[PDB]
């Protein structure tokens, strides 16, 4: 009984996956499902949601990661 459907560890994995590639290959989605325990259709949807926020200035955690990384 939680609001955040995905666990912190699951979420932290998706964010780390997002930073390497924002358009994962068909096989990379399978792997992320396998290692996260999440259903593939949710991983695919989450990348869509994330990319949508990303192009509209609502993905601060990524921008801030880039302004410290590169």
């Amino acid at each position: 009984g939680k609001i955040c459907k995905k666990t912190p560890e699951q979420l932290h994995m998706l964010k780390s996956a997002f930073v390497r590639t924002q358009w994962p290959s068909p096989e990379e989605y399978d792997k992320l499902a396998k290692e996260s325990g999440l259903a593939r259709t949710d991983i695919v949807s989450w990348f869509g949601d994330t990319r949508y926020a990303w192009k509209n200035g609502n993905l601060k955690w990524y921008y801030y990661y880039q302004s410290a990384n590169s």
